């Protein structure tokens, strides 16, 4: 069903902002780095939720192909904020102590994210599949950057 898909992104969208509220905040206390671990796993869980909609969703419509494309892509930017953020902590996670910690989720996310894209990009238009997967390379692209600065 698309629009659960689309409620699915979008609480994606919220846990992302949420989360990079949370890496602006962060000043090396390990109770805020639980705090916003909580969030993350959240996120995780949400990602996975739309992951498990969108494979039990049949071939979109156009219009319904365009929006999942559009709220898919529109996650973009705040992905590269939020990763932006949290890299810009590293002399507090480092002071923290949770490097690993940051670089797990990391790897868990974006193992997670690219699932959902392979999953949308199953049920999406020919045109759209080829967007989604130009817009995940970028995604990947700056995953790759943020596992880069905290190994
Ligand atoms: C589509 C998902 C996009 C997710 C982009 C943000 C990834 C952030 C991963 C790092 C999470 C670290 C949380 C606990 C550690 C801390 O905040 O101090
Ligand atoms: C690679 O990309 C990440 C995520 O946007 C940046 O935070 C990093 O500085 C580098 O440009």
């Amino acid at each position: 069903d698309a629009a659960t898909i689309l409620s699915d992104l979008s609480t994606i969208k919220t846990d992302i902002n949420t989360l990079t509220q949370h890496f602006n905040e962060f000043t090396g206390d390990l109770l805020q780095a639980l705090a916003a671990q909580a969030v993350e796993q959240q996120l995780e869980s949400d990602i996975d939720q739309a992951t498990a909609d969108a494979k039990a969703t049949s071939a979109l419509s156009a219009a319904d192909s365009t929006s999942v494309t559009n709220a898919l892509l529109g996650l973009k930017p705040d992905i590269v904020t939020s990763l932006d953020a949290i890299v810009a902590k590293k002399p507090q996670v480092d002071s923290a102590g949770v490097g690993s910690l940051v670089l797990s989720d990391l790897n868990a996310l974006q193992s997670k994210t690219d699932a959902l894209s392979g999953a949308l990009q199953d049920i999406a238009t020919a045109t759209d599949k080829d967007t989604i997967a130009s817009g995940t390379q970028d995604i990947d692209a700056a995953f790759s950057s943020a596992i880069a600065v905290f190994s």
